[PDB]
């Protein structure tokens, strides 16, 4: 039995860093005032298979777009996203612009994910087929950190539109479009169907998919 | 064995998303400038022993502040570093004050270390040992995941002073002393005595220490 309003119970989110930036602060309002004692734990995503920190239940959801995750795991898709490039205000390239060329002979920071399995390794792929070798200066595992190096430094970087959004928002990063198609991807939450009837795990999934995602956190 | 204006190495640094931010763009101006071809990817510390990455040469340079890192290791300190608290301008708090009563009444996120045997592991027990569970709301292992949702909720973040006063100038952070007694850090540069006498380390490592750490990054 999970009562929330009585609850100490730490979930575990397994999510990329700007998934728990995009997450976690959503969910506060509710905590705050329906849950006061439950708390949030994001926890980076790892190399080793996801499926199994599911169902031995040190993971209670996973958020993110995971292709590998299918057996045994039930979803719901939550939103799509689409993938724009940001540079920073002071960038030399906003005078006269980029062509598909000039685009890839700029610096180039890259945000890796393969490792994880992580739907963002489509577009890493893209990336390092389009790119000269000598234009990617730049490699982390963390999108919140290339976003930031963007802001300090001449890198072109290609990120889910949601968190450049949120840096143009603030003033530091511009937008424009990418030059070459991108696949959009799908985010979702993941459960495993160890925890379908679990009581606790059914309440953080149902105040998740009353999350808007588009929207400031509440609040 | 190296030249740097002509290199294409690809060095690997282990920190902390923080440090990572910290270090990366310091670096850009000298890679543009001398070394145009050579990478640098930020690496996440992980639950593994650090000592065997740098060992066997997976990792080039571990870059902040590890305790357990001794055998086999030399060492070079580069700052000394305190700690804050931060909140978001529009936090109820922040008209009262910050004493240590309304403190551990507040709201906290903690940035978790000790599974990556990383220094910030000593403040995280001091927070954990004077707050009741119940103040504790999130947990996260990244610093700018953390620094995001104290930018956006009401939770009190305490995170070393260079991360909270860079952050807070774009967004919305106000600084305050932590109510705590805390030990300062000190930062350094990690590297196997296996690779002391590799040239292409030594060349990063004297870059490094060449870098100011309480300046903006150069250009
Ligand atoms: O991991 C991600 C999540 Cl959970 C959401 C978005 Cl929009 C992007 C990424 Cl990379
Ligand atoms: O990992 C860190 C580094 Cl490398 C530098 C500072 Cl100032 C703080 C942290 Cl948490």
């Amino acid at each position: 039995r999970f009562d929330p309003g009585t609850s100490n119970r730490n979930f575990r989110i397994a999510a990329s860093d700007f998934g728990q930036a995009l997450m976690l602060p959503r969910l506060y309002a509710t905590l705050e005032e329906t849950a006061p004692q439950v708390r949030v734990t994001g926890v980076n995503l790892r190399h080793g298979p996801l499926v199994e920190e599911l169902e031995s239940g040190s993971i209670d959801i996973a958020f993110g777009g995971f292709p590998t995750l299918s057996a045994g795991i039930k979803t719901q898709t939550l939103f799509r996203e689409e993938y724009v490039c940001v540079m920073r205000q002071s960038h030399p390239a906003l005078t006269h612009g980029l062509d598909l060329e000039a685009f890839r002979q700029c610096r180039h920071i890259i945000v890796t994910a393969h490792e994880f399995n992580h739907v963002h390794e489509q577009v890493e792929a893209r990336l390092l087929e389009l790119l000269p070798p000598e234009s990617i200066r730049f490699t982390t595992e963390n999108f919140l950190v290339s976003a930031v190096i963007a802001e300090e430094t001449d890198v072109i970087l290609t990120i889910p539109s949601r968190l450049a959004r949120w840096f143009a928002n603030r003033g530091g990063l511009t937008i424009f479009p990418v030059p070459i198609e991108l696949p959009s991807i799908e985010v979702k939450q993941y459960w495993h169907e160890r925890y379908d009837k679990d009581p606790g795990n059914i309440w953080l999934r149902r105040v998740i998919a009353k999350i808007g995602f588009q929207n400031p956190p509440a609040e």
